[PDB]
């Protein structure tokens, strides 16, 4: 009936879905393929605003460790701190639950060189691979995932299956976390 | 203190106001350059949903509407509604204020063909550019919106000032709308 509400449904779908498994896939990454030497910062930093020691990071939390995240802030400075908070909480917080918990703040703030590794690159995709035969399908996602629905799974791949043939192969996975990391 | 997370809400900042002025355009060729011939479709549309008349289509009136928009539903159908109904509110809610009005049900649901022609472009950028120097400014975006702070602007302009001067000519306008409303 109406073309152009149905395409802009679409086209937001494809973002959100494509968007939902390069995060799952870097979270995968960040939480599961790194050291405790290699995250040994970012853990003191969490645990230093993590005050309660719940294992996650609320807003209160943020605002009042603000200090750690960055220097001194002033007293006066509470409506930007805040403000800064709720940025921080739109990049980072993936399953909208209002808390950073450990593997969505390591996700967001571990160096790029070191989570992005080649090695980390192909254990990520042959964790996906479960068949091992050098590319990902609707199966081996819709296993990741604990459950797939045809355009669900359409759109999830949409710009990342570069060549559209329904899978993902490596080169395909790489350029994924890619457009993902970038800043351009 | 921390270079991955400083980027990352940067990226978003630069991703959430790149939309916001690509939006804002489309919004103003949607409701201000359009003729009551050329949105009729959607005006009866519009008014068939709008029970209360109040101008804006909340909710509960894009469930009981849902068939306007498409075909009848069943009656079991509803968890679907709603959850149809939250991917229109999320792709045309612009403002974010939980209801669709008039200029954001056009912009979202109207002909490409008939919203994109090259008069309503040329419009458009005429409308920005207030001196018609032939570029879009910060002072000139500014003015716009009611109002900006220069990373706030930066932002703004990222990936629309294509060739980085600080400007937007009218083949950059053009690009930043062309990018907005791709199925690609
Ligand atoms: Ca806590
Ligand atoms: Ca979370
Ligand atoms: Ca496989
Ligand atoms: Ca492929
Ligand atoms: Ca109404
Ligand atoms: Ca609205
Ligand atoms: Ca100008
Ligand atoms: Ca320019």
């Amino acid at each position: 009936e109406l073309p152009s509400l149905a395409n802009a449904i679409e086209n937001m779908r494809k973002f959100q879905n494509s968007q939902k498994l390069a995060q799952a896939a870097l979270l995968y990454m960040a939480s599961k393929l790194t050291s405790q030497e290699e995250t040994k910062e970012l853990t003191d930093i969490f645990r230093h605003i993590d005050k309660n020691g719940d294992g996650q990071l609320d807003r209160q939390e943020l605002i009042d460790g603000y200090s750690k995240l960055s220097e001194e802030v002033a007293v006066f400075d509470l409506p930007q701190i805040e403000s800064e908070v709720d940025a921080i909480l739109g990049a980072a917080d993936f399953d909208r639950n209002g808390y950073i918990d450990y593997s969505e703040f390591v996700t967001v703030a571990m160096d790029r060189k070191s989570l992005l590794s080649k090695d980390k690159l192909e254990s990520a995709f042959q964790k996906f691979d479960q068949d091992g035969n050098g590319k990902i399908s609707v199966d081996e996602l819709a296993s990741v995932f604990g459950l797939l629905e045809s355009k669900t799974w359409k759109e999830m791949i949409s710009g990342i299956d570069s060549n559209n043939d329904g899978d993902v192969d490596f080169e395909e996975f790489c350029k994924m976390i890619q457009k993902l990391c970038s800043n351009n």
